[PDB]
């Protein structure tokens, strides 16, 4: 029940800093512009130990299973190939992406209805709103 609440289909509604961020975290010009136009729908579930998220947009399709605390490797939707670990702290999924000596961690939050991410790059944060489907 560790992620009870997270579980469903969620459609992004808003978006601060985003082109900001992935130029902080290194993608070229098109992806940026591109990437940027999405309206994803991020869909979260969970059987046994297992969390699935995927992110279905017209841009690109990703999907990660993982167990919490367990490290894996991903490669983004931007291309970059990341070692990545995924944990539960207050009721936070914190998502830490880790490569070429880099770092950014995305985090994942339940207010009110909406599910908040927020993502960090150095001093550069993205606030991204996601509603239910
Ligand atoms: C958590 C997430 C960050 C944001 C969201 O799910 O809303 C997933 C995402 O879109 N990643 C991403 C995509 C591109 Cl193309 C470039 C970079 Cl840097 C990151």
């Amino acid at each position: 029940h560790m992620c009870d609440a997270f579980v469903g289909t969620w459609k992004l509604v808003s978006s601060e800093n985003f082109d900001d961020y992935m130029k902080e975290v290194g993608v070229g010009f098109a992806t940026r512009k591109v990437a940027g136009m999405a309206k994803p729908n991020m869909i979260i579930s969970v059987n046994g130990d297992v969390i699935t998220i995927k992110s279905e947009s017209t841009f690109k399709n990703t999907e990660i299973s993982f167990i919490l605390g367990q490290e894996f490797d991903e490669v983004t939707a931007d291309d970059r190939k990341v070692k990545s670990t995924i944990t539960l702290d207050g009721g936070v999924l914190v998502h830490v992406q880790k490569w070429d000596g880099k770092s950014t961690t995305i985090k994942r939050k339940r207010e009110d209805d909406k599910l908040v991410v927020e993502c960090v790059m150095k001093g550069v944060t993205s606030t991204r709103v996601y509603e239910r489907a």
